[PDB]
Order: structure tokens, then C-alpha cells, then sequence
């Protein structure tokens, strides 16, 4: 009955005799009055659970240091196994050896995959230790043979770190989440390793959290106020380890979309872990990073991958969920086959109530413990899909043994199709997925920003209609990307009209609510989610870590992923790109000229649109992956911030981008929570108020008011020919040049900085005064301008100085 | 030895000697040191030499009078006397007695009056009134013994030769190749009269010297002076109803004496110095021009004199030999091809020789470099001849002759003695021939204003004697003015020709169907000349200012005549305005006209003031105004409110630095090519508003030039020259100083490089945007792909 009562297992050279303990909280926690360590882990299906303890030396030799088997009657309440250890030695790490049935051993129990030869990881582990250093192979052991822990050299035994002692807690120094209004954000999408891994970073600890801190100043000076980190939860970079043919380079799991543990920071991004620090060092190093971001005005948004795990399918390794309770954690068919909506091996059983709670807890854990500001949910559609349910295992009354069940205990239709227990066939996209409801409504998370990549690998696309619970979710707007890429490169079809919509924050998606005639989601489950949102629901992007780099969108018609080892079958097939006249690096002046313009024209579309822009690390200076549009597996300069190329800025593109960011941020009209109307914005062409929406259009142009008598004139000429634009006349006022991608840098962006003085800017405005007074502006093919309304001053046409 | 001629000595000289007829004028006998006086009159009966102290001259009174013996003191029609040991501070004239036609109708054309004392045509210096605008004395003119005509025309006298020659310090005329000239038409008083000039002696030869560095810095290498031969600025002295101000003869197109420099442009004469002081003041001016590589070209007026018609004053020729010196009908009426009252008898032999002697004088004595011939057509016309006077061998008295001795046809029409009707324009005028062939003048430039007031126009075919003559090209003016304002018609085509040095006017051997001169007297002159035959101008002292032809549709001459068809456009409003679009457009058009002028083959001339936007407030004939209308506004030049003076200055230097525009032969199709919005696709239609051309430098480089005269802007596809890109230099659509991208005190070489780079994407695309009513000049340069990287 009582938690303090000893449970029978004897003391050791490193702990007191075990006590009963408690179900809550899940994970390992410090008991407050005794100082002891309570362990709690869920499994509905395990027959036995042992807590396994390791020193690092023993961990590395594939052996346990101590084992404590839990009594199934004492050390268990419902489905939560638990035990407590006083005087536990700090140099020890922990896991669980879970015994039960496996389907390959007995057909009658499909979905069960217990294996006592493995020691599995606590899902709620605060920190994980296995391999200390990025890219370091696991130790050479006789894996597979009796008594040795670990799957293979690329998957050695891992273990969880004990909770920190009372009195030892992080000095936040009064740090808090920043809660910046969403519409005010400029998101930079970044990878922790790649941010400083290149020799040119010059940081003390390349490719780490601490390293990232040394170069955070550059981001603040760039004008960014949010950073979105690619997956930061423990993953195994050696999981795709193999040789690249034609090379001695080896491929890795670099990006990290394959999560081993969701509660622990990636240890092989921690400088301290590389230097031999205890496993929790990653925790405090990550905290430090978040503190440093916040000091600099930068929010932290974590890319989280709750739709599949590193365990893959049946052929993958057993490291956590599979060996604890495979039927609970993964989405399974009645035979035990893994659903593969992720396209990565398995699908997490998101709406199953234990799993739901896991995810809730996880998000609260990162917000509360690490002061994070938001999450970006990889393939978020899978979080809408209905789970697989199994009946609770029924045991024999007299015998105590295990009783087999109709359909293995899978809850099915009369036709055998799998079900969520509540009458919904497994996989069905729910209009009201209870996981998403809980995320949207949990008080701990109420000021936390949520962003959905609203699609998955089974062709489900929910953009415009992700279950958003009152405007509580924004979305990666891939239609924006497609529209901007198409319109800017110069293309027939609806792209001018669509581009104008993109510029306005895509009201055609988020405000409008009449669905496509053949779109099943929008006509059914998504129906109620279709309006009731603003332009800030749209995360706008032209490029991401996925797909072509900005520079490569203008240098490559086609992808070149041969080095990825899926023989070019991977990555986006339709990039809507144009090489500007020749594939890859060229010597032709005409083509390079054009690319310099196109890069800026695309950036202009991005930073001059309503909604919320996101920039892919590197795109702000011309970064190239040599035409590889899916560099998930390369630990090389293809995925690193080129501090050397940034400094060089050979055509002044970084200056242009920086300055446009700052300008965007100084322009309230661009940062809205409600959609612009005809008083806010007007559309033009070669003549004022005469836009071209035809299929052959190559021009979109508009005025944007500032509600103080001023505003901007913006134009995108996507023709192969130059044009003379007649500008709308605002009485008493004249348009003044600011942006012009026709001009060689620095005259492509007329604002004061280290390169152009106030005098230089005024001189450059006066030069054109005859043109602007005339309300006439010449534009180059494939070019972009931004002008500002100023009070007319007839003295502008007299001699300058 | 010259025999004594019998006249007594006096306090001022010794017993007179006979003297010689040569040289004409007053001169020093090399043998005795005596002053020899010589003077032509075939018609006179008596001639007395009259001498004046300055005091006596001022009081209308002669100090001495020496009657000449008609036998001993005369050889042929030349009267002469020598006076030894003459007080050199006296001045001289002649009292000439003879018949007058009003006192006797039998002698039409004779206008002797012995109450007058007339000036030596060959006078080296004249004294009459010492200061500009100074009224003559208030004498009882017309009464017995009082000399002078009225207060505006008091008695003049001529100075004697000096017995201390000027120090030229090796000065010679510069003999610059004609094709290298940029000419500045200027007026000696107007140049420094304005308070802002800040000179010691405003409005004088000495004052002009003090500001010549301005002209050198401007890049001008020839100055053409409005008439510096003595004239009477009080000829038109009269009050202007509007104002306090009086009307003058300001410009000076009404000469009193052709051999004397205008005394009232001399600071020294105005200060009481002897009359000769102006000779040295003028020599100093020429010397100082030459030190600065500036040539001196004199505007000369040999087609008429200040004596007007029969209602004007007898001061010189009329009283000496009216019949010789003036073009007369058989009743003694004054032909008036000049539109001024008289016509000088240019091709009669004594007259011819006078003009020639005059030109030689100014070249030899004053080191002048060239002449501009006012209404030069008049010098091509046949003169009027009269039989030599007949006297009774018995009585000695005059004999009347048939027709008054006029040499007429059977129908009574006047003739030149050799069968040509008086006034007929000659293919081979001996005066123009002599000018063209005389060795003294062989390296002297000659410029004809080849028309006159009876509608004779000879441009394209002035008798030029192997290209010895250039001409004011009035076609250029009209064409450039019409093309640049935007005007339907043949203007684009004519403008292209104007740019080529007007070969349609000077090398075109095919004359018009109707033009008499070209089909007859001028036929032999219709070719054999290069573009340097054409003196190009957009404006001159006559007509509208550059500024004003862009600000006024119609003239405004109330305060006074003046051109009626000006081909101007005010750019949207008459005169001054606050409308911004008008002022902007005027600023461009000033540059656009000046560009047409300075980017054309031939020889450009700039009218004083037009390099800073000088205005005459819409008055297009300011001949009678001694005021800031005709003064160089040093204050306004200093202000340069929209950088127009800078623009002009640079354009002039750039032109001098461009051999391709300074030619003695005409451009062919290898030299120049004609483009439009597309390369090699010009528009010659009646609605054309664009002319553009490439001009080779002979080294693989060259210029792209274009004038958009449309009201709409254009995009221009430039012609692609392999391995090369066009760089911006001139763009009249850019606000100064970016209208002219050249290094000076305002733009660094850094500034220029950066201005060029800005546009590297436009030029590499071979695409150039131009504003309406604008003009650009680009410069072919080797292609540098790195131009489009960061300027840095
Ligand atoms: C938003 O969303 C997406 C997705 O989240 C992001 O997309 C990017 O990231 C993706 C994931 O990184 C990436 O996809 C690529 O990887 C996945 C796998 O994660 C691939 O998925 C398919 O193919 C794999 C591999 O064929 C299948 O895996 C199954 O089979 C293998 C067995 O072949 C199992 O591997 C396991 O066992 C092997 C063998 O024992 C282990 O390898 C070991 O031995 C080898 C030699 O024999 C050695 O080479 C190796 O070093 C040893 O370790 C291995 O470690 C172990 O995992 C799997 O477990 C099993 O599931 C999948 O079933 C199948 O779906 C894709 O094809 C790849 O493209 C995307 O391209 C990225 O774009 C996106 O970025 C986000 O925005
Ligand atoms: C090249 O080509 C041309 C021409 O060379 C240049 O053109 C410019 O210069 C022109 C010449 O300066 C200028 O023309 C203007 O002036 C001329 C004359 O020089 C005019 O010619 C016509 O009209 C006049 C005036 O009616 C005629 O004059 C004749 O009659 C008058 C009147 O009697 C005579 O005047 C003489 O008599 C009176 C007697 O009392 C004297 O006046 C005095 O009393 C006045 C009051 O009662 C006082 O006010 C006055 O101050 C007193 O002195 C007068 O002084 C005296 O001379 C004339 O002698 C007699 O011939 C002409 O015959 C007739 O042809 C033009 O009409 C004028 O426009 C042009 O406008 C310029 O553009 C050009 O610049 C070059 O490219
Ligand atoms: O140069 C003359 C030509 O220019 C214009 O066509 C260009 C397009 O604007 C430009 O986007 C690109 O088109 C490519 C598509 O974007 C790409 O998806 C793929 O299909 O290849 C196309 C080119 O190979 O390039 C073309 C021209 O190269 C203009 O639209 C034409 O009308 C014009 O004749
Ligand atoms: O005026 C404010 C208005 O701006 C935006 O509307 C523009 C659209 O984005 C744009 O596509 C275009 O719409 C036209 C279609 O493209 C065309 O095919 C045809 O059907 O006509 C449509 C209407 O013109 O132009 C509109 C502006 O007229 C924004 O989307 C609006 O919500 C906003 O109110
Ligand atoms: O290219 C060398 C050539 O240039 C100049 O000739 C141009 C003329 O100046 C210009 O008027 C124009 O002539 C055209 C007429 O206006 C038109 O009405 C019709 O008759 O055709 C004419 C041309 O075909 O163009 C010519 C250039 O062709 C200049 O006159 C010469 O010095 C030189 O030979
Ligand atoms: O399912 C995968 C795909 O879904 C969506 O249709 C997106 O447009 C695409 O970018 C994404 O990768």
C-alpha cells in the first residue's frame, strides 16, 4: 500500500533497499522529503520490468552494473510500474529490461514486441548518454551474443541520466519567454551543427549549442527575431552511416528527422558532453542558448517530430517504445504491420490517450524547463489521424497465464479493418483530433506559438484548414512558395492573380471558406476550420531546408541528388525553378546578372507580403548545395553556414537582404492580424489602377498605405522585356526610390548604413527627381522596385549641394 | 624733297610742303619727320586741312585752317599736303567745298557742304566725346562758324601719328585650325558693365582683359567681338515711355570710322588720355586673348555707314565723295539693301581698296585673327558708276552732263560702268576675290553672314574662293530649334544633316528649282567645301536668348523689329512660372539645344550669356538697350542654380577633346550610323521624334548620342559592339551634377565610376531609358563583367 514501504529487493554498494514508490510523475524524479529517486514507467503489456543501472564504463562495454526486478504486485499501480531507491550513486545511469510476449514467438499476439535481451530507454528521460561525440562509432563489441547489450556498432546501448539534485538548478537570471506578437516575427530556420560547423565560424566549439551562442549576434544584426531549430531532441546521426560511392565521404542522419528520445536534448550538439561532462550538461547548455537568444530579442521555435520515431518498422532497432508497449505507441494494423504515413518506417499512435499525454507532457516540458517560445510540428496531419486500439490483455482466472483473443485482441470492423475503439477506422483524419484540441487549450501552452506543416506522405494536405481551435495555429504555406516561384520566374497561367493573393496574406486560403470541388479534407473534416483566421496564420516561405536553396532555385532546372544514395528518387520532383539560362555555375555574364536579380526578387516577394516570413539558413547570402534539393544526409559544407561567403558578399546580396528585413520590421502595414482591404491596398500595371490578371501577365504592382498620408509603391516585372511604369499620383507627393534590383549594389537598396551615407542616399534620390516628378519609372526585365511617398519638393531639381 | 606749297608757318608747324598721295591718311615722312596728309576726293573743288586743339574742338571751333592748292597739293583725285614739325597734340579734319544737288539739280548725287568738317576715312583714332553716354556740348549748331551738327553729333576730329611703339612681346595671330574653334560672340561693354563684374574699369577693353580667365576656363578658344570700330551710341538717343531708361545704339551696327577703335570702350580715353590711348588699350586686349589661346574675330559692317540716308549727318564719306562711296540711283537716291539708310558702294575701286586697307590694318596693326562680315551679300553686288566730272577748258567752270553723268542704260537704269546693273549680285566680286587672295590676309579667317534685307540669300554658295570663307548657317538654327521642341515635318532628317556639318547645304551640288542665285551666280560656289564652312548657332546677339526660346512663344519688344518666326516653345507657359513641370522641362531643353550645338560637325558659336541661362525677358532684338539685358550677369553665373553652366563648360571641353566632331571632310556611313528605338532603324517620317547615332573615334571606340524630342519616354535598344558596353556620360534627364558624369570640383573620379556601375545591368542589356525632351551621350568602353559585383 504505502510508497515509503520497502519492496524486498536488497541494498547494494551504491543504493539503499528499494521502496514501493509512486506512479506520478512519469519518469525519474527526486522524492522531496527523503531525497531519494522515484522511477516511473508505463507499460500495459509487460509481464516483468527490471530497472537496469550503468556506470559509463559498463555502458560502453555492453553490461549492466546492477539490476532490480520490480514486484508486479507492489512496484505497479494499474499500467504504471514504479520503484524508489535511496542513496543512489550519481555516476549511474538507468534503463528498463522489459519481458513479455513477442509475435514472431507467438502468432496469437500480433503487435507485441517485447524483448528481454534489450534495455529500453525511459521516454521521459531528462538526458540521454550513449556516444559522446558527433560521428563517433560505437564500441567494438560482440553484439548479439549472450549477455551483451546493444544492437550493433551504430546502435550501442544508451541510458538515461538521473535527475539533478535539490539545490542544483539553472540560473535563468530572470529570463522568460518573450511572447512576441506572431505578426511581428521574422523566422530564421537553422540547424545547430551547421550554424557553426564550418572552419570559418571561428567559434571555440564548432557545431554545438555553445558555438551557436558565439554567433547569435549576427542574427540580431540580420534583423531576425525568431530562430527555428531543426530537431534538437536526441537522435542518432549514425543511423544512415554508409559510404558515398565515388568518395570517402560517409552519409549520416544530419537533419535529425528521426527521434530516439523526445525529452532529452541532443547530446552530440553539446560541447560539454564532447568534453566528457555528465549527461545533464546538454540540458544546461541548451538553457544557456535560450537565455542568450532571449537577451537578443530572439524567440526559439523547435521543430518537433511526433509523427514517427527512430525505431523504424519491424526491421528497425528496439530502443524505447517498441520494447515497452508497441501496441500503445505505434499505429498498427491487425497483423501488427506498421502504418507508414510518415514515409519513414512507422507512425506514432498520436491520439491514443497514453501517447496523447506523452506529447502534451513533452511540449509542456520544453516550454517550462527550457523557456522555449513555439513548436513547428513535422507532418502535422498525422496528429489528426485516428489511432489503432487493442483490447486489454485478458489473463486466465484459475491458471494466471495469458489468454489469446479473437483477432489478437485488435478492435475491428466486421470486415476486419482496424479501429480506434470508438468506431473510427484507424488512420481516418479527424475534424476534432483530441491531441490537437489539448495542445490548443492547455494553459501551460496558451502563450506558446504552434505551427503545422499540415500534410503527410499519403497525399493528405490540410493547408487552409488544419484544426486550429480559434486561430491558435499557423501553417507552412506551400502554396505561397509555389506561387512566388512560378510568378517570379515568368510563367503563364494564374500566377499574377495568385501572387497578389500571396502578397495579401493568402486570404484566398485563410479567410475565404468555399472549398475545392474535389478536396475531400476541405469539404468534410476541415470544413469548420476554413475561415476565422488572419494573414498571420500563414507562414510564408520561398525556400526551406527541404528543397532547393534560394540560389539553386535560380541556377538549376532540375535536382541533382545522386550523392544521397536513393538514386535521385528522393526530394521534390517539381521545384518550379529556372536556371536563368544555363544549369549550374556559368561563365556567361547575362545569366549571372539575371540570378543576382532573381535572388532579390524572390526575397522581395517574401519580405514584402503580409503573413509571416521564414528564411532558410544561408539563403540570406547565396548559399548553394550544388543542385541537391534534399541534403538530409550530408555532414558537409552543403549544410553549413558559410561565414567565409557571408563576409565576402561579392554582389552585396547580404546587405540587400539585411536591409529589407529591417525595413519590413519598420513597416506596420506589412505586419497585420486582419486582411488588407481596398483602402489599404490598390493594384496597378504599366498604367495606374490597370493591373493585368490575364494568363500572359508578367506584372503585379501595388500601393500600400501607412494610414498617415504616406505609403509604398511596389512592383514586380517578370517579363523578359523592360517596361516604363506610370506611377499613381498622390496629390502633394512624389515617389522616392528605395529598392531597385536593376541597380548594382549598393544602389539596389538606398538606405543609410556603413556603405551609404545620408548624403549618398539624398544624392541618389535627387538624381531621379525628373523621372519621379514625372511619375515615370523604368524597370529592367525580371526586376523589382519599392518606392516611398514623400511630400513634393520642387527644389529637388536644382543642383545637388 | 617736297617743294614748299606756299602756305605760311604758324606757332604749331612749319611752312607747308606739297606732300605725296601715298599712303592715304595721315602718316610720318621718313625723310623730314613731317606729317604727310593724304585724302581722296574726285568730286571736291576745294579742300582745306583743319586742325583742332582739344579745347577748340569741344567749343565747335577750328584752331588752324590750311587751304590746299588744287595744282600742287593734289595728284589725280588724291589731295595731299605735308606739315613739318607739327605739334602732335592737335587733331585734324577736312573742310571740303564742291557742288550740292539741292543747290543745283544738274548734279544729282553730289552732297558737298563746306559748313562741315569731315573725318579722314583712314583715321587711326577718333576723338569726339570721351565717355560712354556723354552728351555733346550745347552749342548754337547751324550758325555761322560753329562746327558740329547737334548735341548727339558734335564735331569729331582724328588724332595724328605718334613719333614709342607698343610692346607685343612676340605676339602673333594664333592661326588655329578653323575646325578646332568654339566661338564666343561677345560685346565689349556688355561683358563687364554689370556691377557684379567687379572690375576696375567696367565696360571697357581694359575691363574685359580683367575677366578673360573666365572664357579660358569655359573652354572657348575664339571670341567674336560685336563692332569695335568707332560708332555713335547716341545715334538713337531717346526716352523709353515706360521708364527712366534711354535708348542707345548699344550693339554698334552703324560705323562712323572703320580704322579707329571705339573710343568709348577705352577706360583711358574716358579718363582724359590722348585719343591714341585706345589703340594701345585694344592691342593689350588682343595680346591678352592670345596669351590664353583665344583668337579675336571682329564683327565688321561694310554694307552701310552711320551717315544714314540724305536725312542723316554729314560726318565723312558723304561730304568727301558721295558718288564714289555710296550706292546711288541716277537721281542720287540711296539704295538701301542694308535696311539702315545707305548702302556702301562696295565694288567700286576706291571703295574696294578702302575696305581692303581696313582689313589689312586691323590684322597688321592689331593682330586680329578673323572677320565676320555683316550682311555679306552686299559685298557681292555691282556698284553705281558716274562719269568723271567735266570742266570747261575756257571757263574752268563745271559742265553739266547728260543724266547728271550717271552711267545708265538706254532705259535709264543705273550701271557699274562695265554693263552690269547697279545691285546685280556678282559671281566673281572683285572685293571678295581680293579679300580672299591678298597675302597679308591669307591666314585670316573670313565669315560671311550671307544674306541682306532685299531678300538675297547666298548660304551654301557665297563666293568663297577655294574654301576661304565660312558662313553663318541659319538653316542649322531653324532646324535645331524645330526638331528639339518637337515638331512635325522633315526636321529629323534635316537635323541629321545639321549634325553632319550640313552637307545638304555645302557639298550638295544640286540647287533648288526656284533659287536664282544657286542656279546662276552661285553655281560655281555650290561645292568644294567641308563642314568647317558651317558656323553653327542656336542663338546669336540677334533674336532670342537660349533661355528665352524655351520660355516664350512670342517676342516681347515693347521697350524698343526682331524676328517674327522664332520657332520657340515656352514649355507650357509664357515667361517666368512656378509650375514645376515647366521649369524642369526648360532646364532639360537648354541642355538639349546646347547638345545639338556642341555635338554637331561644323563650328559652333555661343552667344554671350547662353552658357548660364541669361534672359532678356523675351525681347528678341535688344540693340537699343544699355542695361542688364545685354550685360554678362556675373552674379547669375556664380549662382548656377541648376548646374547649367557646369554642364555647358564640360560639354565644351568634351567636344574639344573629341577629334571626331572637328572635321575638314564630311562623315560617311563608316563614320556615323543612324539608329532609333531599335539599332540601325532610324525614323525619318514627318511624325519622327527621335534621332540617334553612333560616331567612331577611329580606334575601336566612339559615342552613342540620342535626342528624344517626344512628349513620351522611350526605351532604347543600343547597338551591340563586340566586347564593348556603352557607359553613361551625358543624360539631360538627371539632376545636376549627374547630368554630366565627368571629374571636376563637384564629382570625384570615384563618384563617376560608381554612377557608371549603378547602370551596368541596363547597359550590359544594351537598354537605355530616356525621358521625354531629353538627350544622352554614351561612351563605348571595353566590357568588364565585374562591373555588376558590389561597387567596392
Ligand atoms: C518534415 O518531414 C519529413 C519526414 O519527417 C522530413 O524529411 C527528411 O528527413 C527524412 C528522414 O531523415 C528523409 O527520409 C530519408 O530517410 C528515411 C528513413 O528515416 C527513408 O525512409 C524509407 O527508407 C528507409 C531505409 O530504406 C526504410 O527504413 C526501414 O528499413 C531499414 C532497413 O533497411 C531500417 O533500418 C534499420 O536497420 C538497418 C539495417 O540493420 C540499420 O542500418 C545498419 O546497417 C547498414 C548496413 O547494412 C549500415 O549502413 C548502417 O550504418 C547500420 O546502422 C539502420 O541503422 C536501421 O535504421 C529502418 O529502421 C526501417 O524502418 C523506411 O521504412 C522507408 O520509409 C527515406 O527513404 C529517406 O529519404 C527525407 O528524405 C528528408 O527529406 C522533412 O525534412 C521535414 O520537413
Ligand atoms: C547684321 O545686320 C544688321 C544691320 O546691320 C544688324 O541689325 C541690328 O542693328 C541694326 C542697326 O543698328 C538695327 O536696326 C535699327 O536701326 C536702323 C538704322 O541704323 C533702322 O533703320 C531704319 O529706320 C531708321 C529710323 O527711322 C532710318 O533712319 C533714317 O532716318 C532717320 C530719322 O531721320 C535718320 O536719323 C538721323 O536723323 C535724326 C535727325 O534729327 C537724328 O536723331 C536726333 O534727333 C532725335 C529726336 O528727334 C533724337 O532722339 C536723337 O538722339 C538725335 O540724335 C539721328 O541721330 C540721325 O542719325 C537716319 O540717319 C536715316 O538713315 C533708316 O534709314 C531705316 O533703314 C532699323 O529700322 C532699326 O531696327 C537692328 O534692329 C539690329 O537688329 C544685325 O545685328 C547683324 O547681324
Ligand atoms: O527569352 C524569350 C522568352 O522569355 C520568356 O520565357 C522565359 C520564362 O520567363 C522563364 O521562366 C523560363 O521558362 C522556363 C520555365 O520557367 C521552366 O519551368 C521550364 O519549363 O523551362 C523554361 C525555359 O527553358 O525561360 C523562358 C525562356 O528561356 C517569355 O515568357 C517568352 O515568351 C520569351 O519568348
Ligand atoms: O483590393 C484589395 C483586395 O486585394 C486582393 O485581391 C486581388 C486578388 O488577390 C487578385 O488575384 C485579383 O483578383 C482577380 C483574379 O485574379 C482574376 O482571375 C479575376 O477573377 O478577377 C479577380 C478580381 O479582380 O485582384 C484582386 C483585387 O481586385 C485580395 O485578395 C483581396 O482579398 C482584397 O480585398
Ligand atoms: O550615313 C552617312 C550619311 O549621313 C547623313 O545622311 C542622312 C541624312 O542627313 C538624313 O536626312 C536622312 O535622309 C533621309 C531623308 O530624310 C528621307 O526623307 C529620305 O529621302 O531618305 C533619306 C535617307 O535614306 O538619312 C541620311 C542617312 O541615310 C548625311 O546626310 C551624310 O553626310 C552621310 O552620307
Ligand atoms: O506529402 C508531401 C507533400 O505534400 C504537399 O502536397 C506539399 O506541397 C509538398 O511540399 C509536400 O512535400
Amino acid at each position: 500500500k504505502l510508497f515509503c514501504e520497502p519492496s524486498g529487493q536488497p541494498a547494494s554498494t551504491a543504493y539503499g533497499p528499494a521502496l514501493t514508490g509512486r506512479p506520478a510523475p512519469l519518469g525519474a524524479s527526486i522524492d522531496a522529503d527523503t531525497g531519494a529517486i522515484n522511477f516511473s514507467v508505463f507499460s500495459s503489456s509487460a509481464e516483468s520490468v527490471s530497472l537496469v543501472l550503468f556506470t559509463e564504463a559498463d555502458l560502453n562495454a555492453g553490461r549492466a552494473t546492477f539490476e532490480i526486478p520490480l514486484d508486479p504486485y507492489v512496484n505497479r499501480t494499474g499500467d504504471v510500474w514504479h520503484i524508489m531507491l535511496p542513496d543512489l550513486r550519481d555516476d549511474l545511469l538507468y534503463g528498463y529490461r522489459v519481458e513479455g510476449v513477442h509475435q514472431e514467438e507467438d502468432k496469437d499476439y500480433p503487435g507485441m514486441r517485447h524483448d528481454k535481451r534489450r534495455v529500453v530507454l525511459d521516454p521521459y528521460a531528462v538526458a540521454v548518454l550513449n556516444r559522446r561525440r558527433w560521428g563517433q562509432m560505437g564500441p567494438n563489441l560482440p553484439y548479439g551474443e549472450e549477455g551483451v547489450l546493444g544492437v550493433m556498432p551504430t546502435w550501442p546501448q544508451a541510458a538515461a541520466a538521473l535527475p539533478a539534485a535539490r539545490g542544483s538548478a539553472f540560473d535563468w537570471e530572470g529570463d522568460t519567454p518573450l511572447n512576441l506578437p506572431m505578426e511581428s516575427l521574422v523566422i530564421y530556420e537553422a540547424h545547430v551543427r551547421g550554424f557553426t560547423a564550418h572552419a570559418s565560424s571561428g567559434v571555440a566549439a564548432p557545431g554545438t549549442y555553445a558555438g551557436m551562442v558565439e554567433r547569435l549576434d549576427y542574427l540580431k544584426s540580420l534583423g531576425v527575431n525568431a530562430i527555428e531549430l531543426l530537431p534538437v531532441f536526441e537522435f542518432n546521426e549514425l543511423e544512415y552511416y554508409s559510404q558515398i560511392p565515388g568518395s570517402d565521404q560517409y552519409r549520416f542522419n544530419f537533419w535529425g528527422y528521426s527521434t530516439v528520445n523526445y525529452f532529452s536534448p541532443m547530446g552530440r550538439f553539446s560541447a560539454a558532453v564532447g568534453q566528457g561532462a555528465p549527461a545533464r550538461a546538454s540540458c544546461d547548455e541548451f538553457k544557456q542558448l535560450v537565455k542568450e537568444c532571449h537577451r537578443r530579442g530572439i524567440e526559439v521555435i523547435l521543430d518537433v517530430v511526433f509523427n514517427h520515431t527512430a525505431e523504424g518498422n519491424e526491421r528497425g532497432p528496439t530502443i524505447s517504445f517498441r520494447g515497452l508497449d508497441n501496441r500503445v505507441y505505434y499505429m498498427l494494423a491487425p497483423g501488427g504491420e506498421y502504418y507508414n504515413y510518415s514515409g519513414c518506417g512507422n507512425t506514432l499512435n498520436c491520439n491514443q490517450p497514453v501517447v496523447r499525454q506523452f506529447i502534451l507532457d513533452c511540449l509542456k516540458h520544453w516550454v517550462t524547463e527550457y523557456h522555449v517560445d513555439g513548436f513547428r510540428f513535422d507532418l502535422a496531419s498525422i496528429l489528426t489521424r485516428a489511432h489503432s486500439a487493442w483490447h486489454p490483455q485478458q489473463y486466465d482466472q484459475e491458471t494466471g497465464q495469458r489468454v489469446a483473443m479473437s483477432s489478437g485482441g485488435a478492435i475491428v470492423t466486421a470486415e476486419g479493418i482496424m479501429t480506434d475503439g470508438a468506431g473510427v477506422p484507424t488512420g481516418y483524419p479527424l475534424a476534432d483530433p483530441p491531441l490537437v484540441e489539448s495542445i490548443s487549450e492547455d494553459p501551460v501552452l496558451r502563450n506558446t506559438k504552434m505551427i503545422a506543416e499540415a500534410w503527410d506522405c499519403d497525399g493528405l494536405n490540410q493547408v487552409g484548414a488544419f484544426p486550429h481551435y480559434g486561430g491558435r495555429w499557423s501553417e507552412w504555406n506551400g502554396k505561397f512558395r509555389d506561387v512566388v516561384r512560378n510568378f517570379i520566374k515568368g510563367t503563364d497561367g494564374p500566377w499574377a492573380g495568385d501572387f497578389a493573393s500571396a502578397i495579401c496574406g493568402s486570404p484566398n486560403i485563410y479567410a475565404n471558406n468555399t472549398p475545392h470541388e474535389t478536396d475531400w479534407w476541405a469539404n468534410n473534416g476541415g470544413r469548420q476550420w476554413k475561415g476565422g483566421r488572419g494573414p498571420h496564420a500563414s507562414i510564408n516561405f520561398v525556400a526551406a531546408h527541404d528543397g532547393f536553396t534560394l540560389a539553386d532555385m535560380v541556377a538549376y532546372n532540375n535536382k541533382h541528388n545522386e550523392a544521397n544514395g536513393e538514386n535521385n528518387r528522393d526530394g521534390e520532383q517539381h521545384n518550379n525553378s529556372w536556371n536563368c539560362g544555363e544549369e549550374g555555375p556559368t561563365t556567361k555574364w547575362e545569366v549571372n546578372r539575371l540570378r543576382q536579380r532573381q535572388m532579390r526578387n524572390l526575397t522581395g516577394a517574401l519580405l514584402l507580403s503580409c503573413g509571416v516570413p521564414m528564411i532558410n539558413m544561408g539563403d540570406e547570402y547565396g548559399h548553394s548545395k550544388n543542385g541537391n534539393n534534399n541534403t538530409y544526409c550530408h555532414d558537409s559544407e552543403l549544410n553549413y553556414l558559410r561565414w567565409d561567403q557571408l563576409a565576402e558578399d561579392p554582389h552585396g546580396f547580404n546587405r540587400f537582404v539585411r536591409l529589407l528585413i529591417h525595413f519590413r520590421r519598420a513597416t506596420p502595414a506589412l505586419q497585420r492580424t486582419t486582411f488588407v482591404n481596398d483602402k489599404d491596398i490598390q493594384w496597378h500595371g504599366e498604367l495606374p489602377n490597370t493591373p493585368d490578371w490575364t494568363d500572359t501577365s508578367r506584372l503585379v504592382a501595388f500601393t500600400l498605405h501607412d494610414g498617415k498620408g504616406g505609403g509604398l509603391y511596389v512592383a514586380f516585372n517578370t517579363s523578359h522585356l523592360p517596361k516604363l511604369l506610370q506611377l499613381p499620383k498622390w496629390g502633394g507627393r512624389v515617389w522616392q526610390p528605395l529598392v531597385d534590383t536593376s541597380k548594382v549594389a549598393p544602389y539596389d537598396f538606398l538606405a543609410v548604413d556603413g556603405v551609404l551615407s545620408a548624403e549618398d542616399v539624398a544624392a541618389a534620390r535627387r538624381q531621379m527627381a525628373m523621372w519621379t516628378a514625372d511619375h515615370t519609372y523604368p524597370v529592367l526585365p525580371w526586376s523589382c522596385i519599392v518606392l516611398q511617398s514623400a511630400p513634393e519638393d520642387p527644389a529637388a531639381t536644382s543642383m545637388i549641394k
